[PDB]
């Protein structure tokens, strides 16, 4: 069966996660019946702030890495289109001029005009049953009378949002329609808009919002739904993909999904009624395992734009990566691990150079300095003078990486140059 989905989102300024969950799951339903899946960017106006926020969606949309068919439809573009269906109506008498306030007409409803430029409303027959059989809500019915006669142009001519979605989804021949419950209202609204055109109606699914943490709908006030934002976090674009789809989504108690298997099992009936919660837990877990099953030449180039330290190390000097990937959810937490390693220390921990007797500390530190220079690239050296080994391993850690508890001085002493090792030493006995 042929699948044509879309992701025409209502104007923001960049892309949010949870519009994000949507194209995916557009996309996912036309990918895996081998569909087709676009995306419309509804600019209202031609302004230098509505460009700059289409640049960002697509921006955000190439990173992610959701690719669509043909190439991107946009509202300026299609102006005298939407012009001519309103007209349609207008000759047809299913749209009306209105030169009423809102004020005017609240009023009415619960009871040659001469420079006031009017704007369109359609007219919306009464007495009726709107239905349409949900994918997960199921039957839903409203009354018209339940639904004023809403604007579909404004005074200046620009066709509303909802009037802008219905023509180009018939245009293109969109046949499912996977939403969220925010925009429940708007659909009954779209079906009038539908009819009168005498257009198709296509499915609709209606998933429920994403919720935070304390169960409250996610927000600006969470202060994490920029998808950018995440991506300047350190989350890998795999990681946020699996962990959105499976907000709302559930296959057979399976958490970690590649991009084939999706696309081999993704199935829009098996979308929860249920709202699922936004958890900072299930996103790190994932992202930590989609950052561990990575290779090592791909980590150097992720860690690039996070790493104030520059790789020009040996292959082996990848043990850096293994005692870092393990204890690291993210690019940002791993480059700095990175950073407390290969950036040679600026300043000394008191808390335990305080407490550490100086007389015996500096000459035990030299008579491993030459013990060392005598060796190179991986079996270390232990103090035989017949002392603990947290007497001498306390010092050197201060020595070389300068805080309390970081990577083990075997790992440090061979990513580290034989060099810089000694010239570490040499500063802390300055």
């Amino acid at each position: 069966s042929l699948i044509v989905t879309r992701f025409a989102p209502s104007p923001t300024g960049y892309l949010h996660i949870g519009g994000l969950r949507t194209a995916i799951f557009n996309y996912l339903f036309a990918r895996a019946n081998q569909g087709k899946f676009f995306l419309r960017i509804e600019d209202t106006d031609l302004s230098r702030n509505s460009i700059e926020a289409a640049n960002a969606i697509i921006e955000a949309f190439k990173w992610v890495g959701l690719e669509y068919d043909g190439e991107i439809l946009y509202q300026s573009k299609r102006f005298e289109i939407y012009k001519e269906y309103i007209q349609k109506l207008l000759d047809e008498d299913k749209a009306y001029y209105c030169y009423m306030s809102k004020d005017e007409l609240d009023a009415l409803r619960e009871e040659p005009p001469k420079g006031i430029e009017p704007v369109v409303r359609i007219k919306v027959p009464q007495n009726e049953v709107i239905g349409f059989n949900d994918g997960v809500k199921g039957e839903v019915k409203v009354n018209t009378n339940e639904l004023d006669d809403f604007i579909i142009a404004r005074s200046d001519g620009t066709p509303t949002y909802n009037f802008v979605v219905i023509v180009d989804d018939a245009l293109m021949g969109i046949t499912d329609v996977i939403r969220g419950d925010d925009h429940l209202s708007n659909t009954p609204k779209q079906i009038v808009l539908y009819k009168a055109l005498n257009f198709k109606i296509p499915n609709f699914f209606h998933v429920p919002m994403i919720l935070n943490e304390e169960g409250q709908k996610l927000s600006k006030r969470h202060g994490a739904t920029n998808v950018m934002d995440y991506q300047e976090m350190g989350y890998l674009k795999e990681a946020l993909v699996n962990f959105l789809v499976r907000l709302g989504w559930s296959y057979q108690d399976k958490e970690i999904f590649s991009m084939q298997e999706l696309l081999e099992c993704f199935d829009p009936k098996d979308l929860n009624s249920s709202p699922s919660c936004f958890s900072w837990h299930k996103l790190n877990w994932l992202n930590a395992h989609y950052l561990k099953n990575q290779s090592a030449q791909k980590l150097l180039e992720l860690l690039k734009p996070f790493s104030f330290s520059d790789l020009s190390h040996l292959n082996p000097a990848d043990r850096l990566l293994d005692a870092l990937k393990e204890r690291s959810q993210t690019l940002k937490e791993l480059a700095l691990k990175i950073d407390e390693v290969l950036i040679a220390p600026v300043e000394y921990e008191e808390k335990v150079f305080k407490k550490l007797n100086q007389a015996l500390i500096m000459p035990l530190l030299e008579k491993f300095k030459l013990e060392l220079k005598e060796a190179n690239f991986m079996h270390k050296i232990i103090e035989e003078e017949k002392i603990k080994a947290g007497s001498f391993m306390q010092p050197l850690r201060l020595a070389l990486l300068g805080k309390g508890g970081g990577i083990g001085l075997k790992e440090a002493l061979f990513i580290l140059g034989k060099t810089e090792s000694v010239k570490r030493i040499e500063n802390f006995l300055k």
